């Protein structure tokens, strides 16, 4: 019955992917950001310049106040509000209704995005990182506990954008080839271990601990691939060298300035492919996913009146570990198999196209001492 969830996501480039949900009785409709990088379900519940609608608790007969406050500070944005529970459904999802914790957002600072078309956030990660603390049961935990929905979901994020969130399973029509699984190292974020990095087939040759300093996570709520300082520097250097045929503004590599070319003349060939090797399921075994420049050069609307193709560099520096964001997940089908504590990757049905190259998930590879790549 997964076909009813195919294509249930929409979004705008750089502004996340959202799914339709209803809260309360009678049902109030809201679009909700899909975020594997957090664990709170929260919705606008007071007027805001960027909100066209919001959760009105007074109009819901099934609303219950938990008489406790809550705030969540993300890397950039933050909000605060009041905890409660209500009934929640996903129209293009499983045919169930659950009573879930809901944070009613009453104040926010750079959380809501102008024109994003979503009014709330669905944190799909584990209770360990829920605010105010891990006693606030996350939505998916409530869903599994209260229904017969299997304990897993999958995300097909496609490159004005669309995709699928399959709740409770895997839809085999959404990917090609084999699924490759990497262990979830710890159940807080969706934390994984990267064991090797190559750019155009050349090993970066860093201590693999550097790749996961101080963690590596899969985060649909983040746009970019974000890399620890040392890794970011090595990668930009390598990517500069590969594209040195053309010179770019120093602010381009910082994600500040965008670069444009005549429509249809974008020199994809001069930008390298990036391979991330992930810890596999058996001893000394890994697999790789390969990322094309069509993923890490994010398309942005022309700043001028002209119709050129302009892009932003969607790889940026992190101080909190590697973040495999939307531009990594795009073109892959990603299975969050909570039941078996693993994350699967396969080439998506909406995979990224290049003339002479292709995004791939490939294995098996042999990699010794993968345990040493984890940071402690
Ligand atoms: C929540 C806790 C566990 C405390 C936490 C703290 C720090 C880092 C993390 C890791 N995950 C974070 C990384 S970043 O802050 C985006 C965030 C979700 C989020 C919060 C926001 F405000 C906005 N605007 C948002 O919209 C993005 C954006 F690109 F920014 F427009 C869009 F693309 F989705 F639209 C997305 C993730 O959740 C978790």
């Amino acid at each position: 019955s997964f076909v009813e969830m195919v294509d249930n996501l929409r979004g705008k480039s750089g502004q996340g992917y959202y799914v339709e949900m209803t809260v309360g009785s009678p049902p109030q409709t809201l679009n909700i950001l899909v975020d594997t990088g957090s664990s709170n379900f929260a919705v606008g519940a007071a007027p805001h310049p960027f909100l066209h609608r919001y959760y009105q608790r007074q109009l819901s007969s099934t609303y219950r106040d938990l008489r406790k406050g809550v705030y969540v500070p993300y890397t950039q944005g933050k909000w605060e509000g009041e905890l409660g529970t209500d009934l929640v459904s996903i129209p293009h999802g499983p045919n169930v209704t659950v009573r879930a914790n809901i944070a009613a957002i009453t104040e926010s600072d750079k959380f809501f995005i102008n024109g994003s078309n979503w009014e709330g956030i669905l944190g799909l990660a584990y209770a360990e990182i829920a605010r105010p603390d891990d006693s606030l049961e996350p939505f998916f935990d409530s869903l599994v506990k209260q229904t017969h929905v299997p304990n897993l979901f999958s995300l097909q994020l496609c490159g004005s954008v669309g995709g699928s969130m399959i709740i409770g399973g895997i839809d085999h029509s959404l990917y090609t080839g084999s699924l490759w699984y990497t262990p979830i190292r710890r159940e807080w974020y969706y934390e994984v271990i990267i064991v090797r990095v190559e750019i155009n087939g050349q090993d970066l040759k860093m201590d693999c601990k550097e790749y996961n300093y101080d963690k590596s996570i899969v985060d649909s709520g983040t746009t970019n691939l974000r890399l620890p300082k040392k890794v970011f520097e090595a990668a930009v250097k390598s990517i500069k060298a590969a594209s040195s045929t053309e010179k770019f503004p120093d602010g381009f590599w910082l994600g500040e300035q965008l670069v444009c070319w005549q429509a249809g003349t974008t020199p994809w060939n001069i930008f390298p492919v990036i391979s991330l090797y992930l810890m596999g399921e058996v001893t000394n075994q890994s697999f790789r996913i390969t990322i094309l420049p069509q993923q890490y050069l994010r398309p942005v609307e022309d700043v001028a009146t002209s119709q050129d193709d302009c892009y932003k560099f969607a790889i940026s520096q992190s101080s909190t570990g590697t973040v495999m964001g939307a531009v990594i997940m795009e073109g892959f089908y990603v299975v969050f198999d909570r039941a078996r504590k693993r994350i699967g990757f396969a080439v998506s049905a909406c995979h990224v196209h290049d003339e002479f190259r292709t995004a791939a998930v490939e294995g098996p590879f042999v990699t010794l001492d993968m345990e040493d790549c984890g940071y402690n």
